[PDB]
């Protein structure tokens, strides 16, 4: 095999935990992850004012496609800038059509719902985005940590982000490879 | 009460998650968080790959104390090169000496062997770091997610990030505090 890709978006106002925790679980998988920025190549400045830079700009990444799933992390803010873009309305049909993963978390699912993404899919998000989520009951709601319905797997917080990662890493790369990975995380 | 204020150290080679995770859980706790970088304010290269953008330069930040703690994440390279740092060794001395809280996860407890720091305390790392920390029997090793003797905390890995943190949140606003924090966050 060659090795599984990665396109996770940035956009200003993401939650940093829940884009570092996938980047950080995958690459430990053996995964090319790409940090692609939604306005471009400069920094992002997160939800807690943690700043990251992109690795490059989702203009540029968009170009090196197809990726084996695309994550998007949550945060309020970052969420609705995701929701916002054009750029990730043609990046997520192309990759349903594709028929490949969409991860999204917290907030993050209710990008989906902007962009008419897996209708039908049960699905779960932060407790405080389920209103958003569900307007037009498009999907069926869930309270697992983390949710997947086919190739739109979903999580609900921070704290599910590991959780939300390995689920990635699983589908990815297999059980054992996640396994592998989780030991030593130390996770409880 | 003012808002207590938090250093955290960030290296080359620092674990994102555990830089992270630290900073926006403190940041939702209302404490003043400033991330410096030990080589400077330039941006640092994490781990894996994650790129972060510190506050200030640790040279800078220094001249802003005291810190009501100072924060130590892990990685095993971040962790030689917190080590290897004077400005690091005088930062945590001038800490204990004060009777601050001193806060260090992962392989992050080792830099406290390094600078003599906390002889005697009861302190837990990661399990692969264990014998560094051993090293000479100058501290009692645990194997709880979480330890916590007097000023001296420590934590074992990415995993137990989140209760690294809201351990260090409790230990600085309160139970109350860390508890409603802890929520939202969506944790097990």
């Amino acid at each position: 095999m060659a090795s599984k890709r990665a396109l996770v978006i940035l956009a200003k106002g993401a939650e940093e935990m829940e884009t570092v925790i996938p980047v950080d679980v995958m690459r430990r998988a053996g995964i090319k992850v790409t940090v692609a920025g939604l306005a471009g190549k400069d920094p992002v400045q997160c939800s807690r004012d943690v700043v990251i830079c992109p690795d490059a700009s989702l203009e540029d990444a968009k170009k090196e496609g197809p990726y084996d799933v695309v994550v998007l992390p949550g945060g309020n803010l970052g969420a609705q800038n995701l929701s916002e873009s054009a750029a990730v309305k043609e990046i997520l049909k192309e990759q349903e059509n594709r028929k490949g993963l969409i991860a999204a978390i917290c907030a993050g699912p209710t990008a989906l719902l902007a962009h008419e993404i897996g209708f039908g899919s049960k699905v779960t998000t932060h407790p405080l985005a389920k209103d958003k989520m569900m307007n037009g009951g498009h999907y069926t709601y869930s309270e697992n940590r983390v949710e997947k319905d086919g190739l739109i797997l979903t999580s609900r917080g921070p704290g599910t982000s590991f959780e939300f990662a390995l689920a990635i890493v699983e589908a990815l790369n297999g059980k054992e490879v996640a396994a592998q990975v989780k030991a030593p995380l130390v996770l409880k």
